[PDB]
């Protein structure tokens, strides 16, 4: 018989629409002869709305604009409980999956704390430099920090950093480039009146590359892709390196997702000057997944399909809720 | 009139009899003229139970064992208005129930997602502190996979970095199962394969000999903390300790706290040797909170006293919520 999948979509976001659009795709891919698929869909105010049974083509976006939570995850419409839910969602911070932990149901993708610990650059790029991966020159710290110790962040940057630089914000959008102190003051002033935490980092000019990582303890990397501006002078995949540099790309994204700590799936971002200098940039725990996205169509170039990688996530999902299972069980033994 | 708080507990944890026991102590406790009370059993099969209306004290454990939809049970107090605060005493020491509350708009006593998740992890936890530059002890990690396919390396690696005798900890887990203290290679090999029936990820540290002190910490943007105590289990507050050493604990520990982004409270543990070295060892973002534990134990030693700890905690998860609904936009 099938197994039965719940895709989970919308969310109060900037990111409505995305999610909108990657549930479409999903939809549309996912092995049907395998699945029985229900979706909810999570309005912009954070109502839950149930569909069941999924069967034919979306042909739009406005389709899947739906018209107690915990009531709509613990069954599936053929009566049974979930094999697995696939969220597509704010609900990057691990509050979703927390929420799946409680409510005992196996999920796609990574837990509470691998996706909490991707969205804070500051603990990311401080599990970087402890694996030893190469990153730009940069400082994280805190608001409160620089509240009461400007003087001494000022220091560091000076003495650590070369202008222009960039102003981040360590979890949110923000993001500012700073050609003297005057514009650092500045851009540190305005992402502290949002975000308790701040990372700056030493601009550089440098290719954007990527890598997709799929697993829980084997994981397996991609060649590389590349993010262009305009691919005449957008993504192209594979990424035009030499062998050797692809190669030590795909084992620092390995490196990346093993320290982290990561379930399911990464996409890991690099900068690569045209001197073949490498620098790890961040890990994206939830890498954007429509049909054409980086992450899958970099799967598409090792001969793996959407619909396969869909039913591979899901495989992994059921495999890291079991082994969840097992260690409880062995714990409340002993 | 009275504000409206919810206590959650039980677990399918081991532990489950211990949060019951935390919940009769804080219920026993609360101020039942400022506050009206509901409560939230969670069996260890895993069903949601309520009981509403709580003004009597509670005679017994058994009592507790209560015998509904999840998001009905924690949306609507029984005073027909959302809770001011909902009290997590139980799964619970690793920021998933705090997920449920932030996705449900709960307020909810304690630390967010990611100081209760980066807590419970020793890894995560080794980094902030280190970001920091708090002092720790020498220390390696390593997952399951790694270990299978790099022993050797990962044996050579602790002879070289760190001194017997070592401890190899779960990363994962907290409470001593999988802890063991290794004295050489035979030992840890043996400790290591112990350990992998429990986790997935762990850390060696470097063994000392040095007392376990301890720091409690409370607040939202302006932590205080106590006066260190020394955990010999006699609990010895506030420790035997020269003065500028005591001083330098009680701002390590509000450095650790604002480090791992805690709201509410964190307990702060540390080893201080003879000659007064000292390394932190862990944050815990839920300490044990019965009257006897050691948490409240230091905020009396303050002259704080265990209702009135339960209610400032209260009044932090009410400002902290406020805040949040406040930037919502
Ligand atoms: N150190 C740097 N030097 C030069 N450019 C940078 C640097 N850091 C960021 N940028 C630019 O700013 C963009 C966005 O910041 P980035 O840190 O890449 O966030 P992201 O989450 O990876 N992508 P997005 O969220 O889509 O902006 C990058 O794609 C670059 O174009
Ligand atoms: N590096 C070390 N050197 C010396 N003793 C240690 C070391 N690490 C752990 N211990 C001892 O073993 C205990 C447990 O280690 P710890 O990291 O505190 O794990 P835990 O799961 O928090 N258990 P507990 O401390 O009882 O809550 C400590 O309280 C010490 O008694
Ligand atoms: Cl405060």
């Amino acid at each position: 018989t099938k197994e039965n999948i719940c895709i989970v979509f919308g969310g109060k976001s900037a990111e409505h629409e995305v999610s909108i659009l990657t549930a479409q795709n999903v939809l549309n891919a996912i092995d049907k002869d395998k699945y029985h698929v229900d979706i909810i869909y999570i309005t912009n105010d954070g109502d839950w709305r149930k569909q069941n049974n999924i069967t034919a083509e979306i042909k739009s976006t406005d389709e899947l604009h739906l018209e107690e939570i915990s009531q709509l995850l613990k069954e599936s419409s053929s009566g049974q409980p979930y094999d697995a839910v696939f969220p597509l969602l704010n609900g990057e911070d691990g509050t979703i999956q927390g929420l799946f932990e409680v409510l005992d149901v196996p999920y796609v993708g990574n837990g509470v704390l691998s996706a909490a610990s991707s969205m804070d650059k500051l603990v990311m790029k401080q599990l970087f430099e402890h694996r030893g991966l190469p990153q730009l020159p940069y400082i994280s710290f805190l608001r409160s920090e620089y509240e009461k110790y400007e003087h001494n962040i000022l220091k560091l940057v000076n003495d650590k950093l070369n202008y222009p630089v960039f102003v981040k914000p360590a979890n949110l959008v923000g993001i500012s480039k700073c050609n003297n102190e005057a514009e650092l003051k500045e851009g540190i002033k305005e992402a502290f009146q949002f975000d308790r935490k701040l990372v700056i980092e030493q601009g550089v000019n440098a290719r954007e590359i990527e890598v997709a990582v799929l697993g829980n303890d084997y994981p397996e990397a991609t060649w590389p892709g590349e993010v262009v501006k305009d691919v005449a002078f957008q993504l192209k995949i594979p990424a035009d390196l030499d062998e050797d540099v692809q190669l030590t790309l795909r084992n620092m994204a390995l490196e990346a997702f093993k320290e982290t700590d990561c379930s399911g799936l990464v996409r890991a971002d690099f900068f690569v000057t045209e001197d073949n200098q490498i620098y790890i940039n961040e890990t994206n725990a939830m890498p954007g997944f429509t049909a054409f996205s980086m992450y899958p169509k970099l799967w598409e170039n090792m001969g793996l399909s959407y619909p396969e990688l869909i039913t591979k996530l899901i495989e992994l999902a059921k495999e890291r809720h079991q082994d969840k299972q097992k260690n409880k069980y062995k714990i409340d033994l002993e």
